[PDB]
Parts: C-alpha cells; structure tokens; sequence
C-alpha cells in the first residue's frame, strides 16, 4: 500500500523529463525514507540516482519496501498533460498491476485520474561508484547547460580542466576549436590536484536537464574515474548522475 | 455584385483556420441575410455549419443570392498574411471566375489586395439533422480544447459521460487509461436524462479549434444522435459542428 | 597582425546571419579603414558589400591590408553560441592559418575563445556596379521584410512599381495574385519618373534579414539596372545588397 501526494506536479514533470533523457524504464524503489530511482543507460556508461525524501511530499505512505517498474515513455507522455500547479497523487494499491496518478486543482473544480500498467524490470547490478573526489566545482545550472550546448557545436567530447583559478571546458571538431573558461569567486572550486578529464557531451547534455530542478549544480572529479553531477532538489532530495570518462 | 467588409480581419482569419481543419474547399452561401458555409468531411462522418449574419459586417451587400466555391487551403495561405487589425472586404462580381480580398490599415496608408480563383463545387446533398438535443453542457472553450488534446495521448476515442454531478471524459489505449472529470455549477451542465456517448478524437480535435472565436463552447447530445458542438461568434453568428457517435 | 574588438557581439551575430544567407564563404578585406566583405552569390545575380568602419570597433589595429577567407557557415555556427551582450575580439597573427574570436563577459567571470581555419578563397571576381539611381524609397525595414514574406505566398517574383502616390509590390502564382501598396506617408519615395522593375524573391528575402541591423531600409532603382537595398549600421558602416532585375 503506497500513496505519495506532492503539492505542485511541476516537480514530478521536471524529474521524469530528467531521468527519461537517460532511460526508457526504471524501477521506482519506495521506502518509508522516500522514493528512490536508480538506473543505468543501455551502454552502461552512465548512471542516474534520484532520491526524493519522505518530507518532499505533502503526504507519504510506505510501511513495506515495495518496488514499481514504470515505463518512462508512457509516464512522461501523461505528466506532459498535467498542469504545473496542480497536485499530483501517486498511489499503488495492495497488489494491483497498475499504478495511478491522480490530479486536482487548488480549488477542486476538475479531477484527472490516469492509470499506467507496471512492468517486471529486472533490478540491475549497476553499482553507484564508491569513491571520494579530490576536486569539486559548483556553478550555475543554466550556465552549465549552456556550456555543454556550446561545446557540442564543436564535438561529441568535452575536456574539463579543474584548476585553482577555475574550470576550462574545451572541445574540437570540423567547425574548429573552442573553450569556455570559468573563474573562481560565480564558480566555487575546491580542488587539491591539477585534475583534468574528458567526457561524452551526449550525456552531459542529458544530465544538464537538471537545471529545471536547481539554480546550482555540483560536479565532482576523481583522477581516472566516474564523475558525478549533483542537483540538489530543495533540501528534500537529489538528482545524481555519474558518467565514465573517455580514456586511451 | 457581392460585397462583405468585416472590420477586424482576425475574424475571417480565426474562422477559416477552424473550418479548414475539416474541409479543403467549401461553398459560401451568400444571401442578403448573411454568409454561411455548410460542409462535410471526406469520410462523410462530420459536418460544419457556420453562419455570419449580415449585422456581422460593417458593410454588407447581397441583392441576389450567390454561391462561391473556394479552395480553403489557398484562402488560408492568403489570410495568414493579413494583419488581424486590418479591414477585410470580400468581393465577387457577375460571371467573374475570381473573388477578391482587400485589406487596409486603420490609418489608410497600406492597401492590400488579393485575388483567388473560384471553384465549382457540387452542392451538398446532406445538410443538418434538425434535432431536439435535450442533454446540454457548457464549459470554457479552452478547457474543452486542452481536454481533447489530453485524451489524445491515450487513444483515438473519447467517451463522454454526462450526469447532473458533472461530465467525465474517458480514454483508453497502449499507454494507459485516462479520464478528466468536471464539476457542475465553471461548467453549466443541464440535462433532461443521464446518458453517455463516444466519439472520434480526430474530429473533436478539429472542432476544439473554435476556442479562438468564443470563450465558451456548448455541446449538445442525444442517444444515437450525432452530437453538436456550437461556438457563438459572440452575437453576430455561429460556428456549429456535428459528429456521428461510435456505437459498439 | 589584426585585432578588432566589438563591444556587443550582437553586431557580428546579426551581420553574419545576413551575409551567410547569400554565400557560405567570403573574404574579409581588412585595412586601417576597416573590415569589408564583398561577394557575389554563385549565380552572379546578387552581390553583397559590407563595410564595418574602424570606429565600429572599440579597438582596431590593422597596419597592413590582410585578406581573410572565412567559412561563413562555421562562423555562423560559432557566433550562434556567443552571448549577444559579451564582447567579441577577432584577431589574426601574421603567419597563423587561423583567426581567433574571443568573448568576455562585462564582469570578467567568463572568457570564451573559439578559433576557425582560414580558407584560400579563389573568387574575388567582384565589381560594385554603381550607376546613377533615379528613384529612391525608404521604409521601415521590418515592413519590407514582411512584404516580401507575403509576396512569396503567391510567386517567386515580385514587381515593384514606383510612382507619385507611393509603391506597389505585386506577385502571381498557383495560389492567386496579390499586391501591397504603400502610400507616400514613414515611406519616403523620392523618384524622378515612373519606374517598374521585377526581382527574384529568393534574394529579396535573403536581403530582408537586414532588418535586424537597421530600423529602416532603402531601396534604389534605375531603369534596366541592378537595384540596391541598403541597411545602415549606425554611422559606423553599411550592409548593401545589389540585385539584378528579371527582364524578358
């Protein structure tokens, strides 16, 4: 028996777009502590972790640790048609084969109910990278997203370069070469190594949809490792993406 | 020698857009009691009747009664180039092959004049049902339009249920099942008897575009009777759609 | 070498859009006088001539006459991602095979540096054919844009017709037959005789994007001659297009 009402559907909408950019279906892992979604893309290069804590909701009910597999195509299609400022209640009854979304005004004059069939999705091996990072940069989410889009005019690969002065995103291709250089303040570096890696812009792109959730974004880098980009969802959750670097 | 100056060309623009949704060509019945298009889609399932009473125009003139066949696709292309806040005089002359649109500024500094070829179109041998309709509902025209587009994510068929409590719009398909319920008395339901019919969303869709003319819309129903959907062009005319239900 | 710095990159963004419509590569002739593109379209029917004068730039060094072949496609692609409000400094060091654009933020938190390869651009065939222009006509550049967009629904050839009263742009095609007349209101016609040319609309449309650089535009005509359409950039240069008439 589960029931998670949220005040403003804005949140669910912005979130599902965010994880849908990375995967078609995923398991909604619901505990008394909150909804969790963990998922890897089909090329096993990059990973989403999303937590929404119990207090993120107006009302949250999850005695048992039930799981829900959900088609994020259908889910996304449906959230599309739900007003930003309407309330949205996700509920699964005791052994139904469908989850239900349920939507109302502030003023109760219109009520929408949608039902989605669930799916056996084999929960994956996957594995959050277990490391700690000796380099962290925080910056404006929207600026971040613009920088990936920028770099894409050049390549499929951005080269990030943290130093104590600031980060230096670079890229190359037929069009030419470009970099965008950032300076500390603005940007918040916390480095202890001239550490500089390369990544797939396709994914950085996908991750950067995170700016719909959070004015700021933190990137984290350990030498030769899966970087992390984190989007704080208020103080009541996070969106976390981990991506493998390109290596020789 | 027809002549028909509307004053704000928006009306003609917003109208043709609507009716063009349903049909590529249409005869304009031009009496001294106004203009009226009557027409069926090619799948002979859905009907438009629009009348602009002669009080509608700041200049009307139709001694005789003429029919004028028009390619609406071409009439639409010309009308998308016409500034909503301009004069728009229509005009046909005796044995003339061509009708003539003519726009002017408020401040008489810009004259535009287009010229379209008439068609011969076979006169329509279905026209109106002439029905009772004792079941009625009236709701904000944009919500109606939002709703048909919403229901379209689920299926090609909307099922409309009317009780005195309200009006439920339901739909089913691959994605899931959806419904949108509206409360009564903001919706003015008023029925004699509780009934529920089903319809092709394609056409409901087409009809909904009427939301650009009237802020409110009126639906009327009857058991195994082509429903009607009506849009008052304020008090100077109407646009009216009729659609066959889907029975088993 | 050459340095040229603009205060607001808006200018370059808006210029390269205009001239890229006509040709995908051009030579920038650079003097102490200023930057200067001059280029024909590949059918030798239309000619662009831009001048950015030395005072257009906050900073402009160019000791000797270098000539730079640039790929306007690529430049366009880069400039699309430069912010309007950032500055843009364009340098080239004398044996370098590369031009380099640099973009700083007013508050110095962000610096961007893109670099493009030069091209050996063979054709500088050229030849600004000045003649004595009898008739002039000057009008709001957006209206002119709009008029050609409109004339395009009819045909691919506009006939401009200039007289005491004003000017009549007309066109014909499968859709029908339109015209647009502008009274001498502003609209400063200032002719000597009646005069009626016709012109490819494709090109007129390419030209009409100049409306992003100048609230007004000016057309000059001469019997059996190329027209000129000029857009002035402040008092610091011009963009000037020349188009041959259709005769037959």
């Amino acid at each position: 028996m589960l029931e998670a009402q949220v005040q403003f559907a804005s949140l669910w909408k912005r979130l599902v777009e965010c994880i849908n950019g990375l995967v078609n279906e995923a398991n909604f892992d619901c505990n008394p502590g909150g909804l969790s979604v963990q998922a890897m893309d089909s090329s096993h290069v990059a990973l989403v972790h999303m937590l929404l804590r119990d207090d993120c909701f107006v009302k949250y009910q999850c005695g048992r640790n039930s799981i829900l597999g959900l088609n994020l195509a259908s889910l996304s299609k449906v959230l599309k048609i739900v007003d930003s400022n309407d309330s949205l209640s996700l509920r699964h009854d005791d052994d139904s084969d469908v989850v239900t979304l349920t939507s109302e005004n502030p003023e109760k004059t219109r009520k929408c109910e949608y039902q989605l069939k669930l799916l056996e999705i084999e929960a994956e091996s996957m594995g959050i990278p277990e490391m700690d990072y000796r380099s962290t940069v925080t910056l404006n989410s929207a600026e971040f997203a613009k920088i990936v889009r920028d770099m894409q005019v050049f390549g499929d690969t951005v080269t990030i370069a943290i130093s104590k002065e600031g980060v230096k995103f670079s890229s190359s291709g037929d069009v030419g070469q470009g970099y965008t250089f950032l300076q500390a303040a603005g940007v918040e570096v916390t480095m202890e190594e001239p550490i500089t890696l390369s990544f797939a812009l396709r994914f950085m792109g996908i991750f950067a949809k995170g700016s719909t959730l959070s004015e700021r974004v933190t990137l984290k880098f350990a030498k030769d490792s899966p970087c992390m980009v984190e989007y704080g969802i208020d103080n009541v959750g996070y969106l976390r993406y981990y991506l493998a670097p390109k290596v020789d």
